[PDB]
């Protein structure tokens, strides 16, 4: 089964390299600049091109150019009722049809840049119209780099954006939080980073692998009148997750906002 | 070598497992209560017993009682210059040394509880007197659960405590945190917490494998104008990795003062 990619940058490199590793699946690019067209076949080894073949209802096309060139991408492109996906931000089903000229036969996705290294969550929608089988396919595609999270409700895919979308770029902010704090305790660069990251990566391992909750795993180990508490007292005093959850909030606030500049 | 635990708690079997999957070493664990000698026997196939045997300068023993019943546990035990390691926390190597009657053959560890998993961080301290043979073996043993950070003077071992001690409780803590704001989105407990914890996992995965700065992997993904830089300038306003440096200097400063306790 071919697999079409209308862009070749990231998020579509991402998926290709995954879809290469499951097997199985005939990979095409198209991307009209040519150097990354020459990375991607010395890399990925994945056929390229400058403009799609013709297509077919038993195709897959996978929309990933940025969504301000979403529209003029489209402008000329005949999906003969190929499956479609498209993993950019901000463009509604609705908004993608009318693109695409009438075609229903759409699912999104909102992947996040861990599926580059097959660790990704890809929050995905599709309208009651689109079959399961064809959920299945989108679902399996998007399986190859990651957590899939299937959503009933097109807007909540602002909080996938808000929470995975964006939520990576949290997690740097708060290993570099903490890289700084062993910095200030006297460590130098190389070790105030790794000891940031391995107390991340062992914290999580941790959550991970017990599966308890992340609250009752906090409390275990933060005796009163002890070091720990006196850390997570400071936290709350500052109201450390709560500002989390404006972050958040202005996150998901600003992705509704862009959304409203297609449709 | 034999390597006797002198406590059966979780920080010896954590060691003890280590030590246990590396191969070549004896493990003996003395602790008072019977039920958890039971446990150790039954999960690592440790010998046990109630006391410690006699020991020799060939031996290895591990302190590993919380701080409180450190001296007297130690009252009538007499090293014959093994080879002494402790992980409890606030007790110097001069106070062990005392606690020991004199011997100088000692070397402090600052374990964390992903060693469990042995995904751990140990800070090591040593005085100039302990020779580098000495080093090497009581590293190799904390190398069983993860990293060792040797440090120069032994005040940074309260920076560490600061970092990699109390750390795997901040990031509960935050981890819970994104769980908290993903249900404020409209997400289920289940779908909130594999959020939070595949977005954590993936993030520090692209960390760990780019080692590129935490600060510029955060920056390479926050578009100006965009959901993310939304975000970040929220966590930014209410100054959250300051917060976050802010309860590190806390936690150093109650290890601190609990560590005036016993000297
Ligand atoms: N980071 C995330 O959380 C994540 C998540 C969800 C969605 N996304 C989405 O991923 C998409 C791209 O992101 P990216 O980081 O991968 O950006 P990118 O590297 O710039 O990829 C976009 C590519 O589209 C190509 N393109 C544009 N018009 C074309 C045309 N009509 N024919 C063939 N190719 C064309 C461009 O190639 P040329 O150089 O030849 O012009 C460009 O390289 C966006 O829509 C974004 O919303 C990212
Ligand atoms: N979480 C961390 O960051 C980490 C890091 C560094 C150090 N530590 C240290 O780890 C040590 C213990 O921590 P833990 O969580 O493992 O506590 P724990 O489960 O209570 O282990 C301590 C054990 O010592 C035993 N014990 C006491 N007196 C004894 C005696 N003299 N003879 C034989 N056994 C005796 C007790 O066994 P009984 O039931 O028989 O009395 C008890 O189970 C502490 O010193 C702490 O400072 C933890």
């Amino acid at each position: 089964m071919n697999v079409y990619f209308l862009g070749g940058g990231n998020m579509a490199a991402a998926v290709a390299g995954g879809l290469v590793k499951q097997g199985g699946y005939r990979i095409y690019i198209a991307n009209r600049g040519a150097e990354k067209r020459e990375r991607l076949e010395k890399e990925l080894g994945v056929e390229t091109s400058a403009t799609l073949p013709e297509l077919h209802s038993d195709d897959v096309l996978i929309l990933a150019v940025k969504p301000q060139d979403m529209e003029a991408a489209c402008k000329n492109i005949r999906t003969n009722g190929a499956l479609v996906l498209s993993v950019a931000a901000g463009l509604s089903v609705g908004t993608l049809s009318r693109y695409l000229g009438g075609t229903r036969r759409i699912v999104r996705v909102m992947p996040n840049t861990p599926g580059k290294i097959g660790l990704g969550v890809s929050g995905m929608y599709a309208e009651a119209e689109v079959s399961e089988t064809d959920r299945r396919i989108a679902d399996r595609i998007m399986k190859s780099v990651g957590l899939t999270v299937w959503l009933d409700d097109e807007e909540k895919m602002h909080g996938i954006t808000g929470i995975s979308g964006s939520g990576p770029a949290y997690v740097f902010y708060l290993l570099d939080a903490l890289q700084n704090a062993a910095i200030r305790q006297g460590f130098d660069m190389a070790e105030a980073r790794a000891l940031s990251l391995a107390t991340f990566k062992g914290a999580v391992a941790l959550a991970e692998q017990t599966g308890e909750d992340f609250e009752k795993l906090q409390k275990n180990v933060t005796s009163k009148g002890g070091t720990t508490h006196e850390a997570v007292e400071a936290f709350r005093r500052h109201r450390v997750a709560e500002a989390i959850s404006e972050g958040v909030c202005a996150c998901v606030r600003r992705s509704q906002e862009m959304e409203r500049q297609y449709q």
